[PDB]
């Protein structure tokens, strides 16, 4: 757009390309996503600002166009990942990013605003030690189905805050082990991972499920295994927070406020990461 010099596309995602930008009349680097009921709702996200949600800076409708510009972030938590695969993140960088992000949820939760496509290339990191989510909002306004909570591959239309914490869940478990817990490649094959793991559900569990849209009675019913098989070698603080991240049931599933009570972070810091950039 006149105003802002592309200077690397950072992105192709669902909602259009997302550019590395230089702005003119102030020389600030952002990025600059190219994506009347979308407008508004997107105006109202510029109200949202919270330290663990990345700033968005300004919202032009030109040239019947839609360009949201952000405050720029160096690194996303899937390239940082792929960084540190031979040793893994460590543990209190863990804790603390879960944390950041436990904040930022209870934040938007909290004004009833979910952000529904939460996975790793959406949580973006800094030199200083934070995390921030990204594109927050939005999906109101291929497709990774790895972080989907199981209400909506069921087939539930009008689900919760609760999806939030199903996907930082399933990210927590990356963080801890290396290797994405649920890696589906149809909204089956999904739904059958999550099965296989935590066991197929039904009434007894999550009351109502068996109502759902998309549940069938010829689903194959796996029992549950062990978290203790799931995430090795996280601790018994850590896999207990897991396991409540990971109700099948969305009302019985931790809300982000109470998670950040849980005696997982009793002894949660703020480290620096290793970056390189």
């Amino acid at each position: 757009m006149e105003n802002f010099q592309k200077v690397e596309k950072i992105g192709e995602g669902t909602y259009g390309v997302v550019y590395k930008a230089r702005n003119k009349l102030t020389g600030e680097v952002v990025a600059l996503k190219k994506i009347s009921t979308a407008i508004r709702e997107i105006s109202l996200l510029k109200e949202l600002n919270h330290p663990n949600i990345v700033k968005l800076l300004d919202v032009i409708h030109t040239e019947n166009k839609l360009y949201l510009v952000f405050e720029f972030l160096h690194q996303d938590l899937k390239k940082f990942m792929d960084a540190s695969a031979l040793t893994g993140i460590p543990l209190p960088l863990i804790k603390s990013y879960l944390f950041q992000l436990l904040q930022g949820l209870a934040f938007c939760h909290s004004h009833r605003v979910l952000h529904r496509d939460l996975k790793p290339q959406n949580l973006l990191i800094n030199t200083e030690g934070a995390i921030k989510l990204a594109d927050f909002g939005l999906a109101r306004a291929v497709v990774t189905l790895w972080y989907r909570a199981p209400e909506i591959l069921l087939g539930c239309k009008y689900y919760s805050t609760a999806v939030d914490i199903w996907s930082l869940g399933c990210i927590f478990a990356e963080m801890v082990t290396r290797r994405a817990l649920f890696p589906g490649d149809s909204e089956i094959d999904q739904l059958f991972r999550i099965f296989r793991t935590l066991g197929t559900p039904d009434e007894v569990v999550w009351p109502g499920v068996t109502s759902m849209p998309d549940y069938k009675p010829s689903f194959p019913k796996w029992a549950r295994q062990d978290f203790s098989k799931v995430v090795p070698p996280l601790d018994e603080d850590g896999r207990s927070l897991l396991s409540q991240m990971l109700h099948y049931d969305p009302n019985k599933r931790i809300s982000a406020k109470a998670a950040l009570a849980h005696p997982f972070f009793q002894d949660v810091t703020k480290p620096v990461p290793h970056l390189r950039l």
